[PDB]
């Protein structure tokens, strides 16, 4: 069994515990965190807990359950280690230059390295990739939510007055987004100060937009996410062949099963870094190939 | 450019024909077929069509366009001659075996072979992988149609007193089907005789079967198909994750456009037999890998 | 204006009278019905009800609404007057028979007569035709229901020991129908027997049924009907076209209403009968061409 | 069997050519297109092909698959011929002036020309009339798309600047659309002007649009197209009776096999110009009438 | 049985009228109306029509069918009189005022009084009652429509230069609106004028709005209406637990159906106002409890 | 806050107590279940656990989360202790006659006690008495599934020779279930012989039954289920009113979380037993109404 770690303890984190205790190819040898209090959090009970991953023995691989800013430097600390990571770094901007960076870093540590294998980044991309090679002329949307965006309620929370706050992602269709938020003012704050903050936030000025203040935003909070990706292309020189896959889940625990199943993958790659379209798909199930083979396919 | 060879011409191929024309890293060298008129058809002029693959110069790879009873032959002796090839065999039961059988073959002869490359087996196949390991814990169900049944078409074409007939895949949920067969009687047969043969035929006395005679079978063909697979399991402990994928397309279209992907795969990878799930998606994209990363993931 | 008469007065009766008091292009001259009571009928207040068609002055077109198998009689009969006809006899199988019937008899007294233009026959014969054209190869799937089915409702009623009962007609998908059966026993009847008497009785042995004892009857009773009708096809040599019509309604009101379309266009047409893909759509429309054509071309 | 020519060789045309093959009761004389190389197209191996149709013996009936600014004075010079002449003229402003226009001409030279047979106009002009006299109380919307607009996309390269584009329609719900525009520019070019040069042209200043720049647009075009047609409204008196039809669909392929049908009726009436509401849809149908009423009615 | 009366006659009160005469617990005494002239409508043929409610014998309750701002002053009267009352008073943002208002004097009166009884508020408010102690975390959003708004109809018709116009609700997702507009111009009317005095009214200004003129707006009149509630939440700690409520109905006919309904719970209450989720389910049930719970749970 | 005790430690249970925890007027006071072992489990970290509800201290109400056949005995047995109780009691056939049993009892000891409070019975209990008053005539269909069936499986389990098993409830459309049974068979146990004990068992026999033979059960377990509610009926007089209810929810986290909000209400009720359809839905909702009432209505 593959000797695993949990590194971050936050949503994906606790998610990321329940994943790798539940995965039949994995043992977890312990969670590594910024905090560790005299009084054990129920679900942590008969788990070793601490505060750098030295302190875990005979580790192998890590979950980097951190923020996507803290990917890059903690991915490169476990891989300067020897330790195989996974991480579902989210910036479909700069993730190709990631994995250019952490290359060499794993390969020249002998480990291997798989990043933003979460759902999207992740396992949509590889669906991405499968519609483009199924029909290679045509355009793929990819519709998010209703779902709550971790980043766009961050930058909420970062604004003055806001004691706490919650952006729904909404899909407007056709790969466009609109953006519902939510927030709780502190004593004395001024709405239409706040709202003016967002709607003009670089992180919300090019989307339709609109704010609510509310009473409590825990009372809306749910972490339940989804997508509806669509091609419509030509298969050959056939037009019109119709795609479409849709996903109703819980963000944060089919982020970090993903993850476990990436991590698994991962021990079994030559040194160097990936993506998940990087990686032969039976090499994310337990266990020999022949058994998987003759189920699924 | 992969010089490329489509080996049979039916719907598949001549399909296969445009897939790889259409293809921007291959070049056809020819079709090879078992017969070549005078009066050569309107979509092969231009096109080199030969009885054998030797009177095709440098041919690299082969699109296997032909029976699934006649892959496993056609397979091998295209591998004995140095030649990727690719197939959509479709016999969920025993393709396992067919890749234990052709792997020492590709090996040993330097070529790659991968079977199995249709949309189901295929495709389908690496969606069904996906959902496994994104929910490791429950049940997934592939539903066909309405769409022709090849195979059960072909059973009943073979009994005596019927000029032609169509048997339509009918999905009655939770992967059961229920087969809708159209018949065409040659002068003087029984339909009732008839009826009899196809619902207690091996290949439809399992389903519920449903017979209508018919003036005409052509005026009732159309190739095209889909599917709709649904999953609804559990990632990590955090069950009801729902997922669903639906597919309306031409199916021989779509068949030949993921057969010649999965030949530029085939030629990529090290000698030996491998199916869809056993090849990274990324390798199923024309041209290097860093575009298509910073495109799709 | 068109002067009408409604000949029969039950469900399609009384919708039949809102859809002539509607029409733009109509007068109703009166309703022919064969009870005429003191008390009259809230809704019949200021009509001029009779017992016979000939009390009713200038009629020049009437529409039939009485059960299917009074039709033949009453048409030939109306149109033995010269008096323009519609009606919407449901038998599919012997319609033709019908219009070859009354074809003679219309022109032989200068008038018009459109059979079976209800929604099915009738609207959905019009749909059927164009998917047809559209997409000449394949095949059409008419899905009805849920909704009642007068005929089958009427069989049961006729078995001994049923006080009332309602057939609901239940789609199984690609033009297979169930049938759900609500009964109301006479005081001192056996339920065992009246369901053996229906699911063994002509009009039900051949489907999937269920029956069920209810304490009232009508306190289950929807008029509300719909339909599902689809084609997977190839326009030319273009196969997978994929076309869908659903409906969502009410039942006789609909039906009244096509049969007032229907006479408007029989006044328009030479003598002789016709099924509604007989006629130009156009004439279904009142009033002069050029308008409807700028609105709806 | 009644003896067509295709004039104008393009998407349709091809298509054109498909469908007048597939017809049981069409004759495809030749093709009539602006150029004739010594490099004869695989698919026009066999057929003939001349730049005038005086050169195509004994034609009776013409599709006319040219731009729709070339439709007026295409129809009028086939009419002058003689010859019965289909267009799928689209533009829904004008297409009642061009029939008043072409009415004359072709009775005068007796000939039959049946205009605006497409889809839209064509199809869903006779879906739109049927829901009409179905319920004629209510609103009728028609929803376009994904699909790519030709019209818009012309618009769209006749800006200098850009090599190559197209325009996608995407319906934003109750008759409204919104434009997505792919451009390649040419090199050197300028983005910036490009997008505003299509954000204010006459054709897309009234809807949303969005621009993006690709690396190449042959690689996302697809012909398929759709609408969703819904109407609620009332039948009689009787209110929200709903209705809703939907397709999905190659659009040139539809669009040519509907010109096929609607030429077939055009040789079966007076001489006179027509759009598709004002021919009796069992005239689009070949054969005798019989056959069709009993199997469709 | 308890002895009923219709106040107001529009709409919901002619559905008003056939809502009570189908209940099998209450009895009609008449209708109350300010008009009551000689030619009897036929619907009102066999009912009792007056002018003011004392001269109805023994009303026990009363449906208050009467405008929106016409309900607080009528309930009074009503109530003032020791007759229960039910109204569907539609303002949510000041019913809870009304309540508290009337409460008092529903009790002095030893009367019970049920108000904004209609289908929202009303029923859905029950649902969304539900759905938020089902799932305490989360949001729930109700999208109406397409269906007829009134306030916005009549809003439109106080505009000088209108003759009539009607006021479409369309959902645009995630509870917003947007507004379509049809409006019919008396002679010599400015559209342009109407348009802008339309879209910068009070009542259109915050929502998208678009504004169409017709020759007819009777034409395009239908009372049906819907929603679509849908809730994502958390169901204790568990998340992403998903709800949806879908209605396609005719308005008129469901409200006055609910205002039945709530009368009959009414009269079960202690003197008091109540709103419908301040009442048990059963109680708009007819009858003894026993016979619906063994029914219904 | 009220204090309350989870009976029973089962999937209910755990859920229970997440129920409990996240409500803000309850008081977690313990749970009462069975075993307690010296390892205690995590989630009980820090939670009060004994073997009988006399050793937590000021219990006022508790969650019996006990199989149904317990129910009766623990009602009884709280509800002499003067503890108001909360049970999901699942048996529609006699949960009426339980309600009579419980009633004097609960009374008699100044308690109140809510049965059958999960989704169904409960709140789907709700939901078919709303639409059954919004229209009083026509039919209403409760369709399952997909989703796991405890009693049928705990069926299958009970029978010699099978190891581990999980029943799936199918809806088949219009109230028809149908069943999938998959069983992990002991060591040398007879799958045929159990296939038919299955098949033969009295909660089998009477619906369409297929079992499967599989190498882990565990690996297919997931509590997700769902339903599908669908009422066409007639509201006064008018037909075809359409209404869709549809969830897909963690089947014991819900039924956990409506415990928790029947059992809140308990604490309001006059001493006694109540069905969910006997309860005011506000007294559902935490602390005072009139924010409710704004917030919902």
């Amino acid at each position: 069994k593959l000797r695993v770690a949990v590194v971050g303890y936050g949503n994906v984190g606790r998610y990321a515990l329940e994943a790798v205790q539940a995965a039949p190819d994995m043992e977890l040898v312990g969670v590594v965190r910024r905090k560790v209090l005299a009084a054990t959090p129920p679900e942590l009970t008969g788990v070793r807990v601490v505060t750098d991953i030295s302190q875990l023995e005979g580790v192998q691989g890590a979950l980097l359950c951190v923020p996507t800013r803290s990917v890059p430097e903690y991915a490169e600390a476990m891989l300067r280690r020897g330790i195989h990571t996974v991480d579902s770094y989210d910036i479909h901007g700069d993730l190709a230059d990631l994995r250019r960076r952490l290359d060499p870093v794993a390969r020249e540590h002998g480990a291997a390295a798989v990043i933003s294998a979460g759902w999207d980044p992740g396992t949509d991309s590889i669906i991405r990739a499968l519609l483009e090679f199924m029909a290679p002329k045509g355009i793929t949307y990819t519709n998010f939510g209703p779902g709550m965006s971790m980043g766009h309620s961050v930058a909420v929370k970062a604004i003055p007055g806001v004691r706490d706050a919650l952006s729904m992602t909404i899909p407007a269709g056709m790969g466009v987004h609109k953006r519902a938020v939510y927030v709780e003012l502190e004593p004395g704050a001024d709405f239409a100060e706040v709202e003016r903050a967002i709607k003009t936030d670089p992180y919300f000025v090019r989307d339709e937009t609109r704010v609510t203040q509310v009473e409590s935003v825990s009372a809306l909070m749910d972490v339940g996410h989804g997508v509806v990706m669509e091609r419509k292309g030509v298969s050959g020189a056939t037009h019109n062949q119709l795609f479409r896959f849709e996903m109703r889940i819980n963000n944060p625990a089919l982020t970090a099963q993903v993850m476990v199943a990436a991590l698994r993958a991962a021990a079994r790659q030559k040194p160097g870094c990936y993506t998940m379209i990087e990686i032969p798909v039976i090499d994310y199930l337990p266990g020999d190939r022949e058994a998987w083979i003759r189920k699924l396919v």
